[PDB]
């Protein structure tokens, strides 16, 4: 289930740590599934995250914005994955065939561990049609 997706793949404890927030949301905004403490996003910013992989670098110079948060945009992969820090912190965006995969970190998580999580589901989800 979504949920499930969320709990067991994104929450998943990795070196004794786990995502703060996670999330799956269609392409459209709606939220499929999200744990606790996911934050509200704003239409905009999901406008946004959708430029920005239809046109990388969009963001870049200014920010990747959610719930009204700065994220300095860090490496990411073209119309894929977008990556930013916040602080010790960050968040990994993975795109699917027809979902958007959020996964929200902090210290002592690492945007490595973090990246796995989150571009791992997307993977499956791909593979799997979603």
């Amino acid at each position: 289930s979504w949920q499930s997706y969320v709990d067991d793949h994104l929450m998943c404890d990795v070196e004794g740590n786990h995502l703060t927030a996670a999330a799956i949301l269609g392409q459209d905004g709606s939220v499929w599934a999200q744990s606790a403490k996911f934050p509200q996003l704003k239409p905009q910013e999901i406008d946004g995250i959708k430029k920005d992989f239809e046109e990388p670098g969009f963001l870049a110079p200014t920010g990747l914005f959610l719930g009204g948060e700065k994220y300095m945009v860090i490496q990411g992969e073209q119309g894929a994955v977008i990556r930013g820090k916040k602080g010790p912190g960050g968040v990994t965006i993975k795109k699917t065939n027809q979902a958007l995969v959020f996964g929200f970190y902090d210290e002592p998580m690492t945007g490595g561990q973090c990246n796995l999580v989150v571009e791992r589901l997307g993977d499956y989800l791909i593979e799997s049609e979603l």
